[PDB]
């Protein structure tokens, strides 16, 4: 079995190697990366997303989200209270004004160590979830809004054609801004570029070891988790490294810097904070291996999780047992 401690990979593809999306991933599952849950991949030297980031301070991101914290400072939950819009360039002077800014420090895991201890007692605001793309449509290697839909890989696997559409998400953060334990929407796949700016720190739970993870959190969440029976879709709980390391949860840890992507697999539950001003780009993405996991994927039911339309024809070709008391969550 390869890769049987679950550790992080880090993969170098040349530009050759580049060229073919599907054909890669399935190399790095070759060599045991999906047992992490999460791999890392460096681009060729040669590629690139686009040629600047000059001209992106128009964007507006018309729902940034203020992200409030109640608990400890190593087991808490967040809420996201709504803000006025505003642009990227006016975001970008938020996150660097000295209310918001970075703190000095002597590297990552400082940085890090200053991240859990302080969490918690600061209020990020975090530009999540924005439908759009910043790869240049000349990009023709890992542009990640040119792979191939989840509906069609669904519909070459199975055989049924379904509606839905799948477009990647703009994510700008500043330090502390965080996400908190999860999986996938239906246990997909992730793959997350980060596009410019200060690092992105990872969390993440080998997928045979989630539900330890689950089973820990029920007990650090007693509330939440008798509201729902899969209460981690909502997007909420946060529990760190130490506490992790306490309670022997099996995990991982590594930081991401502008111009790498990373891959989550699924059910490989992740979590992280962002360690300043930066933008990433990131989408779901299937392949083969994935139906199994999407079959087996828990739902939320108690309404809060509310997803994507895309996300229906999931539920209701794989999992039609739960189809009914997923949608009356839904609707
Ligand atoms: O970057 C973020 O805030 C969160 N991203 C992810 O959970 C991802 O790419 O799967
Ligand atoms: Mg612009
Ligand atoms: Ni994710
Ligand atoms: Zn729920």
């Amino acid at each position: 079995a390869q890769n049987p401690n679950c550790n992080i990979m880090i993969f170098h593809p040349t530009k050759e190697e580049f060229n073919d999306f599907d054909k890669y991933i399935a190399y790095m599952e070759s060599q045991g990366a999906h047992r992490a849950g999460l791999a890392k991949i460096i681009p060729p030297k040669e590629w690139k997303a686009r040629e600047t980031y000059d001209n992106i301070s128009e964007i507006l991101i018309a729902t940034p989200l203020q992200q409030v914290a109640s608990g400890r400072a190593g087991v808490f939950t967040q809420y996201h209270k709504k803000k006025k819009a505003m642009t990227v360039g006016e975001y970008r002077h938020l996150a660097n004004s000295k209310k918001y800014q970075t703190p000095p420090h002597q590297n990552f895991e400082d940085l890090e160590r200053k991240y859990w201890k302080n969490r918690i007692y600061n209020s990020p605001i975090y530009g999540a979830d924005i439908s759009g793309s910043l790869f240049d449509e000349n990009t023709k290697q890992w542009n990640l809004g040119h792979l191939g839909t989840i509906q069609d890989l669904l519909e070459k696997e199975c055989g049924v054609v379904i509606e839905g559409v799948n477009t990647p998400y703009l994510y700008f953060g500043m330090w502390k801004t965080t996400f908190a334990w999860h999986t996938e929407d239906m246990d997909l796949y992730s793959i997350n570029y980060l596009h410019l700016g200060e690092p992105k720190t990872w969390y993440v739970v080998p997928p045979e070891h989630g539900q330890r993870l689950e089973r820990l959190a029920r007990e650090l969440f007693p509330g939440s988790s008798r509201g729902c029976g899969a209460f981690l879709r909502h997007k909420v709980a946060l529990i760190s490294p130490t506490v992790l390391k306490e309670n022997g949860i099996p995990f991982n840890r590594i930081t991401q810097e502008a111009g790498e992507f990373m891959v989550t697999f699924p059910y490989g539950y992740h979590a992280g904070f962002n360690h300043g001003f930066n933008c990433a780009e990131a989408i779901n993405f299937a392949t083969p291996r994935w139906i199994d996991y999407g079959k087996m994927a828990s739902q939320c039911s108690c309404g809060e999780a509310r997803v994507t339309f895309s996300m229906d024809a999931f539920v209701r070709i794989l999992q039609p047992e739960r189809y009914d008391l997923w949608k009356r969550g839904q609707d």
